[PDB]
C-alpha cells in the first residue's frame, strides 16, 4: 500500500498553564481546527510563552514542561512525533521508551524551568486545568497526594512538572496509581533521569 501510506501528524502546542503571575491558569492559544492542520503541516506560527504547554495530537492531548532548554513529554503522549514549530516540524532529541520520555529542543519563546537541587520533599504537581497539587515525595519516582482525588481530574496532565517549594523541577508527571478510581499517589520521571539522558 505504498502509495497510500500516511504519516503521523505532529505535536502541536494548544495552549499553556499561567504561573506568571499570583494566579495559575490555563489559556488556549490555537483551537481544535487550527490545531489539526498545523498538525498536519508541522508549521505553528504562534508566539510560544512560559514553561508549561498544553500540546495535542489527533487523538490525545497532555502536557509539555521546558526544563534547561528542552520541552519534555511522555512517550504514552507523543510516540515518536516531531513537534509543530514556525519552520516546520522538529524531530525529538531525546527519545526513551522505557522511561516513557520524550524530549525536542524547547521552542523559541518559551522559559525553562531549573532542575531542583533542594532534596526536599513537599512538592506541587501542576494539571492541565492549572490546578496545583499538593505532593509528598515517597520515593525516587513516587509521591502520594495530600488530598487525593478521582483520576478524572488528573487525565491529560502527564507531561507536567512537579516542582519543589522554591518552584525548581523535580520532576515529570507519568502515571496515577489508584484504589477504585480514586489517585492516591503519582508516579513521575525524576529530573535526575532527565538530566542524564541529556
Ligand atoms: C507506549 O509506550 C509506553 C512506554 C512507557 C509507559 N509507561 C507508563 C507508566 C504508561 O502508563 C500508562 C499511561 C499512563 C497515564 O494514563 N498517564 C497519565 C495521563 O494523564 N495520561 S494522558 O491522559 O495525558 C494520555 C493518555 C494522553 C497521554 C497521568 C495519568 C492520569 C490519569 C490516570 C488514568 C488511568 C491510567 C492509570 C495508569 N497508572 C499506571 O500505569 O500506574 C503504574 C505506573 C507505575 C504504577 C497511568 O497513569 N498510565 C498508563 N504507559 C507507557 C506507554
Ligand atoms: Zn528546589
Amino acid at each position: 500500500h505504498m502509495a497510500s501510506m500516511k504519516k503521523k501528524g505532529s505535536v502541536v502546542i494548544v495552549g499553556r498553564i499561567n504561573l506568571s503571575g499570583d494566579t495559575a491558569y490555563a489559556q488556549q492559544t490555537r483551537g481544535e481546527e487550527g490545531c489539526q492542520e498545523t498538525s498536519q503541516t508541522g508549521r505553528d506560527k504562534n508566539q510560544v510563552e512560559g514553561e508549561v504547554q498544553i500540546v495535542s495530537t489527533a487523538t490525545q492531548t497532555f502536557l509539555a514542561t521546558s526544563i534547561n532548554g528542552v520541552l519534555w513529554t511522555v512517550y504514552h503522549g507523543a510516540g515518536t512525533r516531531t513537534i509543530a514549530s514556525p519552520k516546520g516540524p522538529v524531530t525529538q532529541m531525546y527519545t526513551n521508551v522505557d522511561k516513557d520520555l520524550v524530549g525536542w529542543q524547547a521552542p523559541q519563546g518559551s522559559r525553562s524551568l531549573t532542575p531542583c537541587t533542594c532534596g526536599s520533599s513537599d512538592l506541587y504537581l501542576v494539571t492541565r486545568h492549572a490546578d496545583v497539587i499538593p505532593v509528598r515525595r515517597r520515593g525516587d519516582s513516587r509521591g502520594s497526594l495530600l488530598s487525593p482525588r478521582p483520576i478524572s481530574y488528573l487525565k491529560g496532565s502527564s507531561g507536567g512538572p512537579l516542582l519543589c517549594p522554591a518552584g525548581h523541577a523535580v520532576g515529570i508527571f507519568r502515571a496515577a496509581v489508584s484504589t477504585r478510581g480514586v489517585a492516591k499517589a503519582v508516579d513521575f520521571i525524576p529530573v535526575e533521569s532527565l538530566e542524564t539522558t541529556m
